[PDB]
């Protein structure tokens, strides 16, 4: 793989090559990508979507904003070192270290843009609707991969659809740079085969059958290595994933302490190695509020993990470029012991808290209900009832079903509740 | 002081003495007292009243009823064990007069069952809402038409004193209220004094007062029959506590100390990580740690800890009572039984943890703030209606809430205090349009 091709400024439908040395740096293609996401309706809808808990708790937007800030640091630092490793990238082709930060930042900002309401239970509720719910009727009218798209409905693949979806008057969706689309794709494979290896890149899939032709174009332009289609990941996708990993590990922990779900004493206990070399003890002892102490620990822990993740990337750079790196960056951390205890305590005290369990069980019913109304109106567009269902909710069979799943996933948590209540009369 | 008189079976209005030796043991006056409380409307209303944590439907929280049940079971056990040792010390009590050890358990059980029956809703904010209403609120108006003690009853309104009123209030067709035995009324009365003088000492019996001016004549009859020792020779009357009142108090101390902690752990207000650190001295010699470690639910681990600690404190309290029995009988004991505990420091640590994690939790603070407005509102509407009973709105307030000036104000306070948490909030909500 060549870094010159991985940093493609191509946008969908382009008929001519876009050279980095010819860009107006006030309107750098990569930085425009960030701006286009910020102003888009799917990104705005993350305002009203839940990260884990439904006081102050992170939403998907605040989470995605934090991931994109950590991603920008990761990208800037790795970029600076990539340019010194391969000076021809700057001296011949005109790349600057802020381009790498721009690509990671925009990819990170978009990384959860396709996730449904109710988080990852929402994804499972949609897949369950097709595996065992009303949606099972379509199994024999779908290909294996079309049906696998639905029963393993994947927010990452839905995000790729959201970003690139064509409609009349808007070909190519947000029309992001191919480099940014590359850095977004952390599972560059279709739904089948299911987990062909133990690599994190094979854990899920990254695009629906409906988007396969589009990612084939992205991968061709980027020069991704071929690995049923799948490719070795764009190197920058490891930094997006690292940023995301860092944020939800540390920030969910912080949230759980401030919510009273995790006793505060665990904070220093699990984070002391992560902050020991950089913490100002006099500052820490002077801070009077739990929230101020835990936010200080979090800033230090995140900075420690950013630095290590940059070093892990550079150490394994050629292995990532050859598609032979077998782990995530955070899997290689020296703090893996502490990261594990943090995640396990978060799972115990937050993810399995009664209120989270209750919301996730309720979301199953809410999404199963909205999906069944949509599919029934699709099957019988004739009855009076199904004509009203269409005015209320939606004013090839595979393409109809994948669009039904996509539209349900654009719904905020609140809006999913209201439309569900009306269908049931509440 | 004499135990024969302290164990009086007299009921209010008795024209002839009731000898213990002539009682039917299947209808023992002290055990009839317990049953009369169980079936009384005031005790039933405790079912719908918060003890400390606001009630919910998502979790079990102790109500005033469940708390009072637990205190009477702990008190019955204290009275039984203290009774047997008292009958062994004064065997004339059984061999001549016919007292049995279960008599003492019955007196303490009944007084304990009733000990919180007069408390206003929403906790001690309820009491201070009532007090401040007459100190500086609308109630200030009446100060000059009231004696210093009548007024003190209002500005320092006390649920213990309202409990005594509740238990003995005379109404048409029902003179003497529940008509409990004087022994039970003596065990109930932990502050045997009027509202003034205010805290004349550091003794726990002088921290508050135990009866309103409207009940003074009744408690004078009670203290005379029991032979309680005088603690004042002025026109401000006061008496040494009935010895069994020390056992009611200890049962109460034991239950809210250990059981508030238990509730705080089960509700997640106190981290479970603290359970063994705070209980280890109370349970260390009797706990079966293998059994504790085999229990798989938090609520089971903490109920095991609670039952061990309560057992520990019951035995110790029985021993403390008997070691200080003559001082208590002479009215010279100056503290509570629990104050003398060898676990005093651990009890204090548990109580402070509960204050920090439960009483200062947001929900308990929110409730006390809400209570202050709900009760102040109800008191304002009752008292305005009392002053101008002619207006149409005040006739409605009378129909909604209540279908001598002091006797009216003390009755309004008693009626507001015996409202359940829900009825008070509903009436508040309607007075304010919701
Ligand atoms: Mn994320
Ligand atoms: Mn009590």
């Amino acid at each position: 793989a060549n870094w010159e091709h991985l940093l493609s400024l191509k946008r969908q439908g382009d008929t001519a090559k876009r050279l980095r040395i010819e860009q107006d740096d006030t309107r750098l293609g990569f930085e425009v990508d960030y701006d286009a996401i910020i102003f888009s309706a799917p990104f705005r809808s993350l305002q009203d979507k839940t990260q884990v808990i439904p006081d102050f708790v992170h939403t998907r937007l605040t989470h995605s904003l934090e991931v994109s800030v950590v991603g920008r640091s990761l990208g800037r630092m790795v970029g600076k070192k990539l340019l010194e490793k391969y000076p021809h990238l700057e001296q011949v082709y005109g790349y600057k270290f802020n381009d790498f930060g721009a690509i990671v930042a925009a990819a990170a900002l978009a990384h959860d843009i396709g996730n449904p309401p109710f988080g990852h239970s929402g994804e499972k509720a949609i897949g369950e609707f097709f595996k065992n719910g009303y949606g099972k009727r379509y199994k024999d009218s779908l290909t294996a991969k079309e049906y696998q798209d639905l029963i393993k409905f994947e927010g990452n693949a839905n995000g790729f659809k959201v970003l690139s979806q064509s409609k009349p008057g808007a070909q190519g969706g947000l029309r992001l740079s191919y480099a940014t689309l590359g850095a977004f794709m952390k599972y560059p494979k279709e739904s089948l085969p299911h987990k062909p290896s133990d690599h994190i890149a094979d854990k899920k899939y990254g695009f629906f059958q409906s988007e396969r032709a589009l990612f084939e174009d992205v991968a061709q332009e980027l020069g991704l290595l071929k690995r049923d289609v799948s490719w070795s990941r764009h190197p920058l996708a490891y930094l997006v994933e690292a940023a995301d990993d860092i944020c939800y590990t540390i920030i969910d922990f912080e949230d759980g302490i401030n919510l009273g779900l995790i006793p505060e004493e665990y904070a220093l206990e699990y984070m002391v190695k992560l902050v020991g070399q950089t913490i100002d003890r006099n500052k820490y002892n002077a801070l009077q509020e739990t929230s101020d102490r835990v936010s200080y620990l979090r800033a230090l822990a995140i900075g420690t993990l950013i630095n290590e993740s940059v070093d892990t990337f550079m150490k394994y750079e050629e292995e990532i470029l050859a598609g032979t790196f077998d782990q995530s960056l955070i899997d290689k951390s020296n703090y893996q012991a502490q990261i594990t205890d943090i995640i396990n305590l978060s799972i115990e005290r937050i993810y399995n808290s009664r209120e989270v369990i209750e919301k996730e069980i309720a979301g199953y019913e809410i999404l199963s209900t909205l999906l069944e109304a949509r599919c029934r109106a699709l099957d019988n567009n004739d009855t009076h009832y199904n004509q009203l269902i269409q005015q209320l909710l939606a004013p090839s069979l595979y393409e109809n079903l994948i669009q039904i799943c996509a539209e349900v996933s654009t719904m905020t948590d609140g809006k999913a509740l209201r439309n569900y209540k009306k269908i049931k009369g509440l």
